[PDB]
């Protein structure tokens, strides 16, 4: 089988010694059966209890017959002979089942034989792994399947040292047997040396049997006598060759102290500090196997070490995914950029990074990633998203970055999944939290760091903030754009964001100010004011955004307006308009003083008509009027010249006016929804519209003159 | 073979006694057959039936043959030679080959051998299997909300999940084999006691007898006709042997009948009738292990005294909770994304969607579909929502449907930044997830279930405050009256949906704060009157009334506040008739009074030339009015189940009516002036009491055999270039 290993030299030593043993005491019983014979002569002259010793020489007549003779050497050998030379080969018989049992007791012993062979199989599946004879060669591709294999024997490790360092078992049992068999080698050389000069060839009895025979003594001879003399000699021999064996293993183990067993010798050589000192009845069997061969705990500590674990997941990752995967996977973000999205991964894998093409990195919910300093192959790399990864970071890593990223975005579902490395770093620009972070009676104080970010320009904050934090009013002191996504918490102003002087999109989104705070009209740079959803009802304050004379984007939509100020037309420098989503019912005519606009979205409001003022914004490009109640479009709209797009979808138009076809400049035109009966010839002669880019029902499209069709078919197509 | 596993420490030792006391027969048995001497001398003086033990030396001369004394020795063997000496040998051969016979009955007999062995190729099938080195590798505001920590998972192959799917049901079918029999637990206990009992009795006289063994005999055989002599003093050679192996044999089995002693004290202190496995599930949290019966607890101790880690490799397999796990995964390599590709629907609103009927739980494969819209959770227990839900980039609404779900930070922060609808039908109001309140994204909550009750009502939903982006609210809950919490959210509401399916609704002015509603539904509240507050609200556009046990509608001219009022819808009601101020309603252009107690039609009616939909089905109809070609742009007028009998010509007027019902009428026959209708493309003509179609039906430009619904009779009257037409039609 496989017990082979667990046998050391003394124990195979041991077992033929007992073996030649056992032989002997089977050839001394079975003389000791079938002859185990003395011949008894009677001595004439007797002198103290002994025989004197005292026309040719004749026979000595003693008168006795046969059966006589057979009773009194009976009677000799029952009493007179030494019970040592009789019982010779039934002791050494005893002494070697007794010996045989000290060995084998931890075979037998079901409690150790578990431990033993559960032992010997991890050994045998470890030592004929794949992965041992990778790993130990490396000092690259493989199957998944063996690598869960080596997972699983991983575990399974940990298992066995779990269940095994606390058993102080085999060892106990071990440092028995060997006792018992030191005492006994001890007692058995002590008494058989003792006796063994009993056996005696001639012997003298003296056994009081005159009424039966008629004489005293007697003068015997034991014929295997010499033969047990000399099995007894070798058979002491053999006993000394066992306790001197026992003896070294008794040493060896009083020596050793094999309750801790170092390792750190292959932990050394190959370089793996992760393998820490195994503890009692661990260290013990390792010491045995260290004692039938070193090369099965080198092939074991692998598998007892951490790093080797690691290198196997990342092995692993690799064959998961190999570089030609990852870079089918590549894709493309909506921002021009090439980003490679990571989700649910155990790790990074080791192959991302030879893509050097790579400029936004995702990392989403992939455990205890720690940064490599192979990024810095990512020469390219611009942003990088931890969404719920938090990221630890080793200084070469760490200072690739201070000097390479732009942009980080950090999703988090607590405060201490916030890297705190990330502020540390000097030439990021744009900061995106996404996560609440307001604490009680420590609030915003985990982004005290914030100010370290001196290149900053975009701050983003999704973060269900109650007031504007201080620091983030110190940090705003070099920043270009702001963006706070409450998601329906209200957030307060307070004159805590007029320092940001040198903003210039300001982005409220979903803050619930229930009114224009009076802190925006503070940002004479500011060009671009987003406050969707905001509950805003009345915007007159609206006459304050003269102050801001590079105010170029307004963005009220999404809020319940019911009316546009008039003040509005004061607003000159106005090209981006947004005013959708709301409540309002009429367009005032104030609004068409802004002959700059561009864009003008006026879409899911109230509206009914458009006054004919909409022919003084010639620079109209956009027109939203989707989801309104215009009935009709004045002819006065196709003055725009450059319209280059009309959103009248889910309106209630009767007819399309005639004049659509002098917006040479339109591109797309939505149109479905509408109780539109027919549908004009002259949409045949706008150069730029093309079927994709008309929006109407086919029904009502097959209206359209078969020249146009094929015209608008023949464009389309290309 | 694997039987080692059953015999404990104590079996070993016996067994091994066993072999050494059956050596020490075979050796005494060979040495009694080969050997057996008396060697018997006579005594000439003897005193009181007994020898007297009592020029140099001479023999004794006895003037006995060599055969004399063969006989006189083998007499004295015969009879004053003791039994026990004489038949010890064969007495511990006896012994030790019963106490075989007691070891090995329960292994040789069928009855309980077929048991061990089933219970034995079971157990080492499930200590092959790798399922179990998994399981045990796998080890305030936020428990409130239903959130819960993350749990890993992996990916298995389908032959081993399908192998130890068998496993389980396997071991499901042998414990309940087992649990009735308990027959080799009685058979054990009887051989151990059998043991004991054989213990003492033997010990006992072998020790009262042990001292017959005398080297030397006097035996008085009365044997004087055939040597002289009356008696002899024997010796007997083997007797001090037979006493050292008597003595040898009497140690043996004292430490036999000690060790057994050991083991009845462990059989009948230990009650191992039933197995505990309290330990195990204790620490590694495992509770779905119920204790075990007869016949099947005796096994797991003899396994738990040979090796625990088999009682673990065994327990995993019992579990449910593994079991529930494995179907999980197999369930996982079920439904692979083609499966559930395949499987994908479009609901009515042309969304990908993807319901699921009675499984275990959420595949975790149905997050691999991209395109996936909606997700409908219907009778799906105990589940968890995955952080892989994240990768549903397009899911727009969940369903869940009886449905009590938790949710992961992960899967719960994507949700309440993507999510966009949630149907919540619950018996129960702990089945709805109390996480549903953090979906700061959501815009269209569907209550379906009764949620009021006494003395705590309205306080669940208290949570629909933090919903600040809801417009969409249906409310399906038997409401007695409407609770505080709707109105004070109701202020950003654009819909407000009610259904008390027979449920008498209280407004009790509570309704005019929704300044921002738009459609306002009340189905099956049985109002039986029109509230007032409904006239308050001067965004609304379209208002239902459904199945409100209406009487007079007359409530109507209050709705010339609605300045936008398009669509009003009043069917399913006892309306007895259409009061004449329907007519200040001119901003009207969708009127549904179907399934009404209506008689007459009010020529004010057509005063609303903004109407294109006027459904007056299932009423008491007999006739049209005159204006009712007025209504230049009405499209569908359906007036099935009514008393028409005639259609008026100018009703033909309406040049732009896409589709008629006027099927289960009482027609007479259809004008001729159909055909004016150019664009009529559906009509519906089943059931009246027409004669022939006319001809003029058939010159319609659009419609088609698909769109002229009638029976094949009438149908049949057509001429057949019409016939023909209408085929090619219905086929291109």
């Amino acid at each position: 089988p496989a017990y082979r290993i667990l046998k050391p030299w003394w124990d195979v030593f041991t077992d033929y010694i007992s073996i030649v043993m056992l032989m002997i005491a089977v050839f001394g019983g079975t003389l000791q059966v079938t002859q185990d014979k003395m011949i008894c002569l009677p001595c004439k002259w007797v002198t103290k209890d002994s025989c004197n010793d005292s026309t040719g020489p004749t026979g000595i007549k003693y008168d006795l017959d046969r059966h006589q003779y057979n009773y009194v050497d009976a009677v000799c050998y029952e009493n007179r002979l030494h019970w040592f030379a009789k019982y010779f080969p039934y002791l050494v018989l005893l002494h070697t089942l007794i010996f045989l049992a000290c060995s084998n007791f931890w075979f037998k012993f079901p409690r150790t034989s578990s431990k033993l062979e559960h032992f010997v199989s991890i050994l045998l599946k470890c030592f004929d792994s794949p992965w041992t004879t990778r790993a130990l060669s490396e000092t690259g591709v493989l199957d998944k399947k063996e690598g869960e294999q080596a997972k699983a024997l991983f575990e399974k490790v940990k298992k066995f040292r779990t269940h095994v360092e606390e058993g102080d078992i085999v060892y106990r049992l071990y440092m028995r047997q060997t006792i018992i068999k030191v005492i006994k080698f001890a007692l058995i050389i002590c008494y058989t040396v003792y006796y063994v000069h009993n056996i005696k060839f001639d012997v003298d009895c003296t056994v009081d049997i005159e009424s039966l025979t008629g004489y005293r003594t007697y003068r015997c001879a034991h014929p295997l006598a010499t033969l047990f003399k000399i099995l007894a000699s070798f058979y002491i021999s053999l006993v000394i060759f066992y306790g001197l064996i026992c003896m070294y293993t008794l040493w060896w183990m009083l020596r050793r102290s094999l309750k801790k067993y170092s390792f750190e010798s292959i932990r050394e050589e190959s370089s793996y500090s992760d393998i820490p000192d195994v503890k009692n009845d661990f260290a013990f069997m390792l010491h045995l196997i260290d004692q039938y061969d070193p090369l099965y705990s080198k092939r074991f500590a692998v598998f007892l070490s951490e790093v080797s674990e690691n290198k196997l997941r990342q092995l692993n990752l690799n064959n998961e995914w190999t570089l030609d995967k990852l870079r089918q996977r590549l894709t493309k973000n909506a921002q021009d950029k090439l980003e490679l999205h990571l989700f649910m991964l155990s790790g990074i894998p080791d192959t991302v990074f030879d893509l050097v093409e790579l400029e936004v990195l995702k990392l989403e919910l992939i455990p205890d990633v720690t940064i490599p300093p192979s990024i810095a192959q990512l020469t390219g790399l611009k942003e990088l998203w931890l969404y719920h990864t938090a990221a630890k970071i080793e200084a070469p890593a760490l200072a690739f970055l201070r000097e390479n990223l732009r942009a980080l975005h950090i999703k988090f579902t607590d405060i201490k999944e916030i890297p705190l490395w990330i502020y540390s770093l000097k030439t990021l620009e744009e900061l995106h939290l996404t996560g609440n972070l307001s604490a009680e009676n420590n609030r915003y104080i985990v982004i005290d760091g914030l100010r370290e970010l001196k290149r900053l320009k975009v701050l983003r904050l999704k973060s269900n903030l109650s007031k504007l934090p201080q620091v983030v009013t110190d940090v705003g002191v070099h920043l270009q754009k702001l963006s706070i996504n409450n998601e329906g918490t209200k957030l307060i102003v307070l004159n805590s964001l007029k320092k940001m002087v040198n903003l210039t999109e300001l982005e409220l989104i979903r803050c619930d100010l229930e009114r224009i705070p009076h802190s925006i009209f503070s940002l004479h740079n500011l060009q671009e004011i987003d406050l969707k959803d905001n509950n805003l009802k009345t915007i007159e304050e609206i006459i304050s955004f003269q102050h801001l004379h590079r105010l170029t984007c307004l963005k009220l939509w999404y809020n319940h307006i019911a009316y546009i100020p008039i003040q509005i037309g004061n607003l000159t420098n106005l090209e981006r308009l947004y005013l959708n989503r709301n409540k309002i019912e009429k367009i005032p005519t104030q609004l068409f003083y802004c002959r700059k606009l561009r864009y003008l979205d006026l879409s899911h409001n109230n509206l009914t008509f458009l006054p004919a003022d909409i022919g003084l914004l010639q620079n109209l490009q956009n027109l939203a009027v989707t989801a309104n109640r215009i009935e009709a479009l004045p002819p006065e709209l196709f003055q725009c010249r450059k319209l280059r797009a009309l959103h009248l979808g889910n309106n209630v138009l009767q007819s399309l006016p005639s004049r659509v076809g002098e917006l040479t400049n339109l591109t797309q035109i939505e149109l479905r929804g509408n109780r539109l009966e027919c549908l004009p010839v002259e949409l045949g002669e706008c150069p730029l519209l093309k079927r994709s880019g008309l929006v109407v029902e086919e029904d009502l499209f097959s209206t359209l003159p078969p020249e146009v069709k094929e015209r608008l078919w023949r464009a389309d197509k290309e």
